[PDB]
């Protein structure tokens, strides 16, 4: 049975709008409402569906394989409006939050990076004060503001200020490009959060990095977001907000690799914009991703 | 809930593999195996339900609505191999037979041309010889040859053959550009199938060639069989075989519009091969295309 | 001097933020905050302008040319926040009302097509009621909603309700495609607006259709609002909401020649979205029909 | 044998880079150093031919076919300098002369339509004055200038210049759009050019149009020249001047059929710019404009 | 002469469809008939070629260039059908063999990496069990099945069960992503093929796995094929199955320079797939490796 | 604000046709007359300064941001024909050398490499023999000829002929690929030129090559010049002729930090042609290129 037939879902995993007792629930957040330059994230969910049909669970030299370690699903999408920022955000916090009733865990495979708020707002419900690894070319650490209260670049202000993240444990790893003010990074250091620039990456290295994620998160529960852009944008063109000299695929790739040394207790793959994608390599590379962390999250339990 | 959120099918139809008691059945056919150029059209089932969001059964100035009237369901795709012809051709007569056994009629999106003649057995099966309006930049009813029995140019050659089709009942609109052969035309011809070039539609009119079809086919069981390509380029830049000089997308839509005035048994709408397709303009009109049929279906009964 | 040469402005018009004094100012709105499928329209007035070198403003054995007959200048944009869909609406009223305080009228290269319910309250608010002229393939005269009162479905809904419009003396011509509901146009028509479906527009003709539209305008002030999807997605397909059997750009272009027996008071030309587009000939028309209106403008006046 | 295969030729014809006793040659003319704004027909020839392949010189109930009635080959291109345009045209003339010193005519796939200059001397020298059909969006008969002798907006001029034109019968068909100046068509008009705008040929239709032709040439020697932007940008995107509101690709089709009526002794298709096409409906149409005239100049003979 | 003229052969090479004499024959295999997910390798030979002016032969610092110490040719095409899987690997054998007749070797352009089965058999019969460097992103060492006897990922695995490939000198570079089943490699290995996955590629380096290839495959005649998606989807998108996080472009050119150690008797680049490229940099690289192994073959003779 | 609004400028820096007193002047080169392969760098600064709003002067964890430090403008583009190259370049010198009579220095944003020698001759008449630093995939020392003296490979050549530059002092990375005779380094280096290829500059590392160029440059009055072929065609695939196994984006990035420790005159980023750009982020690239170039002017000064 050819992989590209039959409705798409991710990874072909099994359809179902209504999960119950499933280990990871994969739910797609359809919405680009918080975009400040490109928009088109809100058809990410359905690309990456599209293209993971080459995707499948079963590694090389790995074990059997992840969905026979796991039970997941694919639980479609949030029904999010684009007409309304605040509406939207508040949607997406009360579905990620019915799905940890009766689920482990969640994937969302999304739209812009605000959505994030949502998932650490319903996670930290279920867990408390959550360390974070997240992976992008932006800091996402900037202020909101009035008519604007949750662009793409406010997830992990809110995060921290919400006491929803314990800043002593999250490590943003490739920040590069331009800060929109020059003191723009000093909020996210001053409360303790660990800022890997794609600099010191390649300094650190893929372990070296990997072991400071390890040393900065430990056992507390951790939440991995990951920003499509933080890969370099040939890597990844189909994206709201590229920013040159980013990590190679592989690189990101292997450094995920470290998420089996933690408790992931959520994760989430954002600001994949299909309309600028080139040969859909954004989506396929999103997917492996996904699958990546799906795979990593068994591992750890 | 936005249109383009929740897993896509045909015109958001709601899904069922294995349908039972519907009138008409949305069944895809993901498979490329007989193109003789451009290959891709096995992405076409796709891409014509990812696009197909914007496309209600709602028309304007119209009854209630098509889904009102009648009761469709989209079925999923035909596992059809990409490796074998003969095997692909079994495959989608024997699921399209299926299909018959307990709905009225199907709707095939899909891949090349070639599988019509699956198509065409399944439903000649259960109303006998068919009558058959044909729209097509081709004639495709080219001999078929060894290691090559079912290319996309022989479905209706194997329909009159098989006594599948009574070519005195067979209209087919759209026929320009080249013949393979100066008399490639003789054999549909001399078994009395009326050809109607693209040059003679714009002396006859829509209008004129309605006529023609209705007057041609009476109340004879019809298949309505549309290969995408009978569009100028312009309108379906994304097929296998595009052809200059084509008809216009509104003047192949107002044509269609007859068909409520026959008794349809079954139609497709083939060759739409998204990688040439430009805005998903293919994708969509293909989708108005099979609304239409769909609308014209529940008008005639 | 090349015409790809320079900073792009609108038919290479000369800039002015602050214009003065002038016949027509031509506006740019980068907004799409009222989309409700395919977003990117913010996008459109830079495309537009990027493409406008092609175009001139001198006809073929028409007279002098456009710019020798009236003073015309680009403004630059509108700063619409992508954040907030009712913020958005007032800043653009507010600064449009501005311009027609020392300019005579404004030409809105845009978004999506809501802005446009902002462009009525700045016109009628110098002008009083207004006779309009609508080409489009929906009526965008569609109920508005909690967290959605602005989206591009409701333009022409809030112009009547607002009494910004006089429904009698109003005119869209090309709706086609699909109803959300299958009493949608009651409203209009209810309310005495005369629509022309891209059908009747076809019995008509141009010439009919133009002599419908200067009897129903009469001489009042009128506003040519032109969404660019009322063209079919072959001469348009960079826009949010495609609808198959659209008309011709030569009709379109032809059609609009009658604006110059009227009186016209504003217009604009929206929906163009870009990243649909290919090889820019979306932003090319929308140029071809900006630069109609302004002449059209010139020879009424 | 599959269409795709083998070294592409125009229409899979064999190549003879020093053709000799053949009636119709095909010669490619890489070179846009003399586009104003969009280059990249330099690549057109390579387009044309690759696409090719779905276009045979049997056409529909038409005789033997195009290659059974004349013996026509690929010559291959002429080697034209990307950095010198006075060269680049010596360079073209003197190929095309060195053609028809052994050959009866040829038709051009080319660049720019500055070559045509070239080729107009090339044939005037083999028959004298030359009676003349354009089909162009633009006249291309504006000054030339310093540093500037050969842009594509000058072909025609040198030809009434340099007495290679007999004016009188010199008509061109669609010109539209912009002139850059108001008596621009002045000069082309007061030599007794026909000129029969976009316009006035809808108004003339494809036989009135036909029948004009047939009445300002005659039967004197004539040259069909061809611009690709004659069609709307929606069948032939690729293209370095688009302009908005052309004619239909049947309708040029179908015009091009009187030329059988005439005494053909060369033409050629000019413009094409494959970077901005999509799908390649642009090099298709090429083609088949080439395939046709092809035929006519055997039904001439 | 610009490198853009002229019908386009590899590398501009000569044409001679019948090569008689000469050190390698560039071979052209346009079929996709083995690919399992997206098809459109079938036009690689054209599009490689097409994009291979911009390639020669004199490489930098290097010696007279390889076309001044070896006679290569391009012999166009083999006439594979796209309908029937087994008589195209038939054919493509029968073609290879022929030109192996008369030519030392050859380097296979094509579409799916299926057809490496007919080369090997061909390359097999005159110089006995090969040893093989395959680079790709798959072992494609998987098992065959009735009605997909040659699926794009059986190459290898015929070739070690018909004695064809001396598994103990065969060492596969790149493998990365997902195996089909969780002991999909078990076969390649128990048989004493040497994999160095994507991941242990970056830990041996380009220098420890060229000591690697020369140290498994001594002198022994050795077949070099050619994977393009071995490289990383960014570097390789137009491309069959994508699989994120492969090698860098200069990864893989670098690693070929081993080659000149070596006993070369034949080589392929496959699995372009046009389509999916973007800016023909797919092309351009596979290019680019066919010049490399064709200088190798050089420098090892 | 948002940075998509509003007519676009370099980095959306104030706009000045006639700037006066600022330390570096952003001018664009909109010409290709100079491009051996493929055209379209004419396009090269209107995609730049159209994607240049995702770039801000404010780095991160650097200074206060570059436009705080130093004055700069946008002074439109250099009115270059596109019909003689001779005219072209003289054009260029003129203008850029009236640039330097009132402004510190230039960063031209342009179309192909020839224009370079323009700007090689304005800057050396104010400062004298230059050192220069040039990053491209080509030495770009071929000599000039008849109909081509200032093809995009003769700058550097006509540069040290006319004692511009002082050859001791210059130093190319990136070299790669092909030269057109194997003897073509000879000139550069028997001048003294010193030549990384891509090759060494793998040995040699980022900081390796830094320390070669502040070496080989010291204090001497300096020139930057970029080709944007430099990095391999996965990060910019949108020029004329790429060149496989290229730098990557964040290698070339960091290098260019160097040059704060250097005394720049002046600088360029050429070849950028974004018709064969995927998703803008050869133009992102270019733009994030001049952004560093500017930063370093202020940290040197
Ligand atoms: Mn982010
Ligand atoms: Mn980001
Ligand atoms: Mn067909
Ligand atoms: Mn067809
Ligand atoms: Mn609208
Ligand atoms: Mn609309
Ligand atoms: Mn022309
Ligand atoms: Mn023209
Ligand atoms: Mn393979
Ligand atoms: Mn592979
Ligand atoms: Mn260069
Ligand atoms: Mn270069």
């Amino acid at each position: 049975s050819p992989r590209y037939a039959q409705i798409p879902t991710f990874m072909r995993l099994p359809h179902d709008p209504q999960p119950r007792g499933y280990d990871v629930v994969v739910i797609g957040a359809p919405y680009d409402g918080g975009t400040s330059y490109r928009p088109g994230a809100r058809f990410g969910p359905q690309a990456i569906r599209s293209e993971s049909g080459l995707i499948h669970g079963v590694g090389i030299d790995r074990g059997p394989g992840t969905f026979d370690l796991i039970n997941c699903v694919d639980a479609g999408d949030i029904n999010l409006t684009p007409f309304d920022m605040n509406i939207a955000i508040d949607t997406a916090q009360s579905h990620l939050s019915g799905l940890l009733k009766a689920n482990a865990a969640f994937l969302m495979i999304g739209g812009d990076h605000s959505l994030t708020v949502a998932a650490l707002r319903a996670v930290a419900e279920q867990h408390g004060p959550l360390a974070v690894v997240h992976l992008d070319a932006h800091s996402d650490t900037n202020p909101a503001f009035y008519g604007g209260r949750y662009h793409h670049g406010t997830p992990f202000r809110h995060g921290i200020d919400e006491k929803l993240i314990d800043p002593a444990a999250m490590v943003q790893i490739g920040i590069r490009g331009h800060n929109p003010k020059p003191d723009s990074l000093d909020y996210a250091r001053g409360h303790g959060v660990r800022v890997v620039t794609a600099d010191e990456f390649g300094e650190l290295g893929v372990g070296g990095t990997a072991d400071l994620i390890r040393e900065k998160v430990g056992q507390r529960p951790v939440y991995v977001s990951v920003d499509i852009d933080v890969v370099d944008p040939a890597f990844a063109p189909g994206t709201g907000t590229p920013a040159p000299g980013g990590l190679l695929s592989r690189e990101v790739l292997a450094l995920l690799r470290c998420v089996g040394d933690l408790k992931p207790v959520g994760f989430d793959v954002m600001e994949v914009s299909p309309l600028y994608d080139h040969g859909g390599i954004t989506s396929i590379l999103a997917t492996e991703i996904g699958a990546e962390l799906l795979y990593q999250y068994a591992r750890a339990h």
